[PDB]
């Protein structure tokens, strides 16, 4: 790196044998012969409505003034009853006591924090109440909030949308990886933090908003992290862009600090005594446990819904229907109000988000009707639900977790910080006193429990990081103002690793790969095997791989019911490739005879999981709409082709060759390439005879190493498809890899000079 580095047949240009990087380039040519046009104008109403408010000097009471009228101002239209019955309730909020106090801080500060707990009304009015300040459409921007969350932004945006009283996707709107419901009129964008960063890294400026709220900054996710660096420089180019940094942690000096001496408003916090029980023993088993409890509160509690924290999408839908099950049982057994019981994760779609917030059902009984929300972390700071009283806590939750010395992420279950503990307990305590029923030891709680959870960007992976970072045109990596900068070392194999996938080259800068591949919502290995797809003649069948790796494991198998489950999956499965069995899957998902079927029967009847199979869908249709952007063709060949499955294999493989592991002749189990790591395939594959070499998707980690998700590849291939990576003189010396690499080379060579 220090002078330019040398390249020879011995040690080939990454860039220069990249198979992908010859699509991007075919690509690049094509968008340069018909340059897409620049967004659509942003659109607005203005009646003079607004006339008599100044930018910067307006005051609560004229917004209430505004709010109160009869003719909504940031459209045309007359105030519905339904807006009017919400205003006096959101009024009550505890922020609409300190509004003048906001709107005087906001108005002589270009950076400001705000702190507050849950529930006080941070996400939902502190940007309707600078909108009014602001009127920000009048000059022809938008104010965007930032929600580490999926859910919280989707759910949010619907309920601003109400409290506005205009409709959802028009002057309120959302805007998610793969999910967009914004438009021309659109004011006020809820949105992931993920999805601004991206936003970003097309305008370096955000020209877009003249308002920025990185909203629930206590989490510290990368993407808010990357925002928070971004948006301490784009301040010093515009003066006329303001940031809110808001937070439920009453913590402040650490962001001010960063902020530069930033000023401080905090809400004074509002909840009631929340009583906290524990378990008595250590509780081994905590799903039954938390089960049990649930019904024992509903039928021994007054009045007042409850909250129970679980981990993950399956484990939440088992619960929803024991709980269901009981509680019917419950009823018709001894005499309990009825239960309603509702899933919340990540990856609901919005119709059922908003089925948590419906109250409770009547009894007609005498005995209390009552709700039950089953919820994943998202219920901890991110939304409240109007009328919990009792919250049930497991202890634990799907954490991000990285290994520096084996360098692989890994999502695990795990004890939650004692800060989440808090959190959820004081949800019980928002409306009245409430409950918290703790499935582990008050001494556990006080000495076992870690205080706090590390920033995420010290237990990531940061390949996409760094390519961000580059489209963003941040050169020096080293130094960019990260609040937790994480170790240099995690930073360097970024680079090398991009530079292999040939998305920057050997002086750190963009290739037209990395250019396109940063056009793509995807992890780098994943925009590189799309990209080059075409290449293979194979993008179609490459397109719908990549959207069903963007999704959860399709394949549902009761612990009570796994032959019948393994008969399903057997249908679609294809022998030394599971890359493939997701193909099969999805193109039989898609099939006339499914939909004939009765598409979810379908899913139900073969153990599919309907959700995922969609959200599959709807990421196949989105990333076809991208490849048609950038004018990446849409590729097949016959599949009575003996090169059809080859082709798909070497498109994989143009993404994952730093993914692949080879047979061990001795210990019959398997070692990976990079790392040199002992691992066994996991469980949920079997292996076939003339699979020596195969590709894997995922790296986990229970007690053992697995690898999961493998496809069988010829080893030829990887030499051919990845030159640079396959030079053994970076191998190590030779367990098996390096030797039958060479052995592999040698047989190669010898096949050349017979003909
Ligand atoms: N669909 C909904 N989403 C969010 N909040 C709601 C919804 N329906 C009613 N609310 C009410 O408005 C408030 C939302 O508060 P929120 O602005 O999310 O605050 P914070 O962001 O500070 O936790 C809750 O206190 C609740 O009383
Ligand atoms: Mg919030």
């Amino acid at each position: 790196m220090g002078s330019k580095r040398r390249f020879s047949s011995e040690h080939p240009d990454p860039v220069e044998t990249s198979i992908p990087e010859q699509a991007a380039e075919i690509a690049e040519e094509l968008s340069k012969q018909h340059p897409l046009p620049s967004e659509e104008p942003l659109v607005h109403h203005d009646a003079g409505e607004f006339k008599g408010l100044q930018r910067h000097h307006t005051s609560a009471e004229e917004a209430q003034k505004l709010e109160d009228g009869k003719i909504n101002p940031f459209t045309g239209r007359e105030f519905t009853p339904k807006y009017v019955d919400i205003l006096k309730i959101r009024r009550e909020l505890p922020v609409h006591a300190q509004r003048d106090e906001f709107l005087k801080l906001y108005q002589n500060n270009q950076i400001m924090v705000f702190v507050g707990e849950t529930g006080s009304g941070k996400t939902t009015q502190i940007p309707q109440f600078v909108l009014f300040d602001e009127m920000p459409h009048l000059e022809n921007t938008q104010v965007a909030c930032t929600q580490p969350r999926r859910v919280a932004a989707m759910s949010v945006a619907q309920r601003v949308a109400e409290e506005m009283d205009v409709k959802l996707g028009e002057e309120v709107g959302y805007s998610i990886r793969f999910e967009n419901k914004t438009s021309n009129k659109t004011i006020l964008k809820y949105m992931t933090d993920g999805m601004l960063l991206r936003e970003a890294m097309e305008d370096h400026d955000l020209s877009r908003y003249s308002c920025i709220i990185l909203d629930e900054a206590h989490e510290r996710t990368l993407a808010t992290d990357i925002l928070m660096g971004l948006l301490k420089q784009v301040v010093k180019r515009r003066p006329d862009l303001k940031i809110i940094i808001m937070s439920a942690t009453l913590d402040a000096e650490k962001f001010q600090r960063y902020f530069n001496d930033a000023p401080l408003l905090a809400v004074p916090g509002r909840t009631y005594p929340v009583e906290l029980y524990y378990t008595p023993e250590f509780q081994r088993d905590y799903l039954d446990s938390a089960i049990r409890t649930v019904l024992q509160i509903h039928a021994t509690e007054e009045a007042g819904d409850i909250l129970l924290f679980l981990t993950g999408e399956d484990e939440i839908e088992d619960a929803v229907r024991k709980i269901s099950l009981e509680g019917d049982q419950l009823v018709r057994e001894e005499g309990c109000g009825p239960l309603s019981v509702y899933p919340l994760y990540g990856s609901l779609p919005p119709h059922q988000q908003q089925r948590i917030f419906e109250p409770a059902p009547e009894s007609h009984n005498g005995r209390p009707g009552r709700k039950v929300v089953i919820s994943t972390n998202i219920a901890e700071t991110s939304l409240t639900i109007d009328g919990i009283v009792y919250v049930v806590d497991p202890g634990f939750s799907k954490q991000k977790v990285y290994n520096p010395r084996i360098r692989v992420e890994s999502l695990l279950v795990s004890p939650i910080s004692k800060a989440s503990a808090q959190q959820r307990a004081g949800r019980a305590g928002r409306t009245r006193p409430g409950k918290c029923f703790r499935l582990y030891t008050e001494e556990a709680f006080q000495k076992e429990l870690i205080e706090q959870s590390y920033p995420e960007i010290l237990r990531s992976n940061l390949s996409s990081t760094v390519l961000e970072l580059k489209k963003l045109g941040i050169d020096d990596l080293v130094h960019f103002d990260f609040m937790d900068p994480p170790a240099p070392e995690t930073m360097m194999r970024a680079l090398e690793e991009l530079n292999y996938l040939a998305c920057l080259d050997d002086e750190g800068n963009l290739t037209p790969l990395g250019r396109l591949a940063s056009q793509f919502p995807l992890d780098p290995m994943l925009a590189v095997m799309l990209i080059g797809s075409f290449e293979f003649q194979c993008s179609q069948e490459i397109l719908t791989i990549v959207a069903m790796l963007s999704v959860p494991n399709v394949f549902i198998r009761p612990t009570k019911d796994k032959k019948r489950a393994d008969d399903a999956k057997n249908i679609f499965a294809h022998p030394d490739g599971d890359h493939i069995t997701l193909l099969n899957v999805y193109h039989a998902f898609k099939s006339d005879e499914a939909y004939e079927y009765g598409i979810h029967k379908w899913c139900r009847d073969h153990y599919l999981n309907y959700r995922s199979l969609s959200a599959a869908d709807n990421i196949r249709s989105q990333l076809e709409r991208l490849m048609n952007r950038y004018n990446l063709e849409l590729n097949t060949t016959d599949y009575e082709s003996p090169k059809y499955f080859d082709n798909i294999r070497k498109a994989l493989a143009s993404g994952f060759f730093m993914q692949v592991a080879k047979k061990r002749s001795g210990a019959k189990g398997y070692i990976t390439v990079k790392d040199n790591q002992d691992v066994l395939i996991h469980p949920s594959t079997v292996l076939g005879h003339d699979a020596e070499w195969v590709i894997y998707n995922e790296f986990v980690l229970t007690s053992k190493n697995y690898i999961r998700t493998v496809t069988s590849v010829r080893p030829e291939w990887l030499i051919e498809i990845a030159p640079a990576y396959y030079d053994l003189s970076n191998f190590q010396k030779g367990d098996v890899k390096l030797s039958l690499e060479r052995i592999k080379e040698k047989v190669d060579r010898l096949n050349e000079l017979k003909q």
